[PDB]
C-alpha cells in the first residue's frame, strides 16, 4: 500500500474534504490520527473507514486547532500512540461569504482564527514533533480563492492567501531541518456546495452549471473528493513528494493555473 | 501640480513611509487628510510639510484603523472638510519578526488586526464614501514579503499576502462602481531599518550590504521614500492610473518581480 | 511637459498602439524617433502628431526589428540625431490566431521572429547605446495572453510569455548598469479588434460585449489607447518610474491581475 | 506496478533527464517508446533499462521533434506498436548561455526551434493521436529559468517561459477533449551540470556550493533524477494526476515557488 506504516495526523476529519482524506489515507495503509471538534461525526468517519479496511490502525482525537495548548497536547498524544509523526495534514477550515464592505469584526476574527491561526498552530506543533527525526511532511489546505477569489468572498480569499504565503515562507525556513511544506488547492463537491446548489432556483442552477462547465476545462464539473482528490493526497503524503516544498497543488480540473 | 485639488486620505501619516506619502501629496498640490494614532508626530509631519508648501490645505485626524466606528467617523469628517473623497491610501501597518514555530496568539492577533482588519475597515469605509460619485481610488500597502518573505518573518509575510489578494478581489467587485484598488510594494529606508542597521556588528552589516547589493539590481541599496517612492505614489493617486486595478506595484529597484 | 527633452525611440509607430505611443510622447514634449516598416503610414503618424504640437522634434526611421544590422544602424542614427538615447519602447509585434494543433512552421517562425527576436534585438541595441551613460529605460510590450491566453491563441500567448520572462531576466542583468526594463500589458481598441467586431454577426457581437462587460471590471469595455494607455506610457517613460524594473504593468481595467 | 500497461512516448530519451524518465517508466511497468536523435545512446538507454527489468516492452525511435513530419510518422509508428497512446512526455531540449546583448540570430533560432517548436509539434501530434479516445496526458518540461532565470541565461529562460504559457493555454483548449497538459520544472544533476562543476576552479566551486546550499532549502544540493525526480514523473504519468491540468510542478527542493 502506498502509505504503509506512515504515521499521519489529519485535522478536520469529521466532514467533507477532511473526511475524504482520512478515508483515503486509511485505505492507503497509513496509521491515521483524525482530529476535529465534532467528536461524534469525527469518530463515525474513522469507524466507517475502518469497516472498509479491517485491521487498520486509527484513532480520533478532539482538537481545536485555534487553541495552541490543545494542539500541543492532542498532537503529542497522537504521536505517542503512533510511535512518531511522519505527516500532518491541516484540512480544518471555515467558509463564509460577505460583501467586502460589510464585514463585522467578529466575522473577520473567526475566519482568520480558524483558517490562519489554525494553520500556524498545527504547523508549529508538527514542526517541533518532526524536527528531531530530520524529516517531516506538512500539507496545508489553500484555495483557488487565495489567488483572487469570488464576488462576496474577499474575506475567505484573504485567509487562504495567507496560508499560501505562510506555506512558501516556512518551506524555506524548515527545509534545512528536512521538513517539506506544501499547499493543496481543491475544487470538490462538499456538503456546503450541495446545500448551495439545493437552494438555487432552476434558473440560477442552470446558469451556475453552464458557467462551471466553461470554467473547468477537464469535465466541466466540481470534482469528487474520493475519486479526484484522494490520489493526489496520497502522492503528497507519500515519499514520492520528498523533493517538492513550498508549492501549491491545484486539484481542480484546470479551474486556475499557478504562475 | 499633478494632484491639484485631489481630496486624499492617508493613514499612517505620522512616520516612515506614511509620512513620506503625506509630504509627497502635499507637495503635489493635493488636499491631504493625514491620519494616525500618534497625534503629536502626525501633526508635526503635516505642519512641516506645510512649511515647505505655504498655503496648502491639510489636516491631521486621530484614527485607529482597526476600529471601524472610528474609521467611519474620522473618514466622514475628513470628507466633509474636503468636500468629498477622491483617494484613500492605507499606509498604517505593523512589523514584527518571529520564528514561525513560536508565535504567541497575542502576536498573531496584533499583526492581523492592524495589517488586515485595518485594510478591510479603511477600504470598506472609503468605498462607501466614494460609491455615490461613481469613481474612486484606493491604494493599499502590500509588501515583497507577501510573495514569500524572509526567515523569521512568516507572520508578517502572511498578513501582506492577505492584503494582496484582498486588493485583487475587491478590485473585481468594486470596479463596476468605478472604484480602482491597487497595492504598492515598497523597499525603502525606514526608521526600523535604520535601527536594524545600527544594532548590527560591523561584520553583520558588511554581510547585509553585500547581500543587499546583489539582491537589488538597480543601485544595490534600499530606496529613499522621498526620491524613489514619492513619484510612483503621485502617479497612482493621479488620474493617470485610472485604467489599472487589482495590481501590485513593486518600487524596490528590482528586488522582486510580479508574475 | 512630463517628458520634456527626453530622447525616445518607439518601434511600431505606424499604426495602432505604437502610433498612440508616438502621439502621447510627442504631446508630452519628448523628442521622438518613430520606427516601423510601413514608411508612408509611419511618417503620416509623425506628421499628424506634429500638427497638434507645433515645433516638436521628431523623425521617422525605417527599421525591421527582426534584422539586428538594421536595428543597429537605425538606432545609432536616431541617437545621433537626438544627441543620445533615454528611452526605447518596443511596440512592434504581430498577432495571428491558430488552433494549437495546426500551427505551420512558417507561422511559428514569423510570430517568434517579430515578437521575440525583435524584442531581443531592440533591447540589445538600446542597452549598448545606453550603457555608457549609466542610465536607461527600456519598455517592452507584453500581453495578458502571455499569462495564459485565449482559445486558438496559444502561439501568440507563448511569444508574449517569452517577452515577459526576457524582461524580468535582463532587468536583473542590466540593473547594475543603471538600465531599467519593464513590460506593458495593454487591453485597448485596435484596428484588428475593430475588424474582428465588424465581421461578427449581431448575435456573436452581443455575446462578446456581454462577456467583455463581465471580464473587465472597470467599464466593461476595451480601453482607448489615447485616453487610458497614454498616461501610463508617459509615467513609464518619465523619471518617475526610475525605481521599478522587471515588472509587468496591466493597463486593462482589471482584465487580469499580476501575482 | 504504478504504470502497468501505460503506453508512453518519451522524447529526449538518450541522455540526462530524458534517460532517467525512460528508466523510471520502464521500472514502473510502462510500455515505453523512447525517442531521440542520438540513436546509439538512445538504444543503449533502452537496452540497459531492459536489463534491470527483464521482459519489459520498449522500443527506441529516431525522431527530430523540430520536424513535424518526422514527429507525425514516429509517433504514429509508436502508437501502432503499443496499440495506442496514453502519455507523451517531451523532455528533449537544448541549453546554451549567452550575454543577452550578444545573441546571434542562429543561436536564437536553435533554442526556440528545439525548446518551443519541438514542444508545439510533439504536443500537437500527441493531441491528435489521443483525442479519439477521449483521454490523454501530455507532460512538458519547463524550467525554473522560465520564471525569471539566471545571469547570461535570458534566451533559455525565454524559451521555457513560452513552454509554461503554452502548457497553460492548451490545457484550457484540450481539457474538454479529456487531455491534460502539465509542465515539470526539475533541478537535477545532469551531464552538463557535472561538466560545469568540473571546469571551475576550487574557489568558484566552493562559492557555487555555498550559494546552492542557501538557494535549495531541502538538502542544499541539486537533486538526483533517479531518486528525486522519478517518483514525481511516475505520479504525473499515472492516473493519480487525472484532475490536474495546466500546472507547473517544481521538483527542486524548494529552489523556486509557484504563485
Amino acid at each position: 500500500k502506498l502509505l504503509e506504516g506512515k504515521r499521519i495526523i489529519v485535522t478536520g476529519g469529521a466532514q467533507g474534504i477532511g473526511a475524504s482524506v482520512v478515508r483515503a489515507y486509511i485505505a492507503a495503509g497509513a496509521t491515521v490520527a483524525s482530529m476535529d471538534m465534532n467528536d461524534t461525526l469525527g469518530q463515525q468517519v474513522v469507524s466507517e473507514a475502518g469497516k472498509a479496511n479491517p485491521g487498520c490502525k486509527s484513532r480520533y482525537y478532539h482538537c481545536n486547532i485555534a487553541d495552541r495548548p490543545e494542539v500541543e497536547k492532542a498532537f503529542a498524544t497522537a504521536a505517542e500512540d503512533m510511535g512518531g509523526l511522519d505527516v500532518m495534514v491541516n484540512v480544518a477550515g471555515v467558509h463564509r461569504h460577505s460583501p467586502p464592505d460589510a464585514i463585522a469584526e467578529e466575522l473577520y476574527d473567526m475566519l482568520f482564527r480558524v483558517n490562519v491561526l489554525g494553520t500556524i498552530n498545527t504547523n508549529a506543533v508538527a514542526y517541533r514533533l518532526m524536527k528531531g527525526q530530520g524529516i517531516g511532511n506538512i500539507i496545508n489546505f489553500g484555495s483557488e480563492s487565495g489567488l483572487t477569489g469570488e464576488i462576496n468572498n474577499a474575506l475567505y480569499s484573504a485567509t487562504k492567501a495567507a496560508v499560501h504565503t505562510w506555506t512558501r515562507n516556512v518551506a524555506r525556513q524548515w527545509g534545512p531541518d528536512g521538513i517539506r511544506i506544501n499547499a493543496v488547492l481543491p475544487y470538490m463537491v462538499t456538503p456546503m456546495y450541495v446545500d448551495f446548489r439545493n437552494a438555487l432556483s432552476s434558473e440560477d442552477l442552470a446558469a451556475h452549471d453552464a458557467a462551471t462547465k466553461t470554467d473547468i476545462p477537464l469535465g466541466g464539473k466540481f470534482g469528487d473528493a474520493d475519486k479526484d482528490l484522494a490520489p493526489v493526497m496520497v502522492f503528497l503524503a507519500s515519499d514520492a513528494s520528498h523533493f517538492m516544498t513550498g508549492q501549491m497543488f491545484p486539484v481542480d480540473g484546470g479551474l486556475i493555473a499557478v504562475r
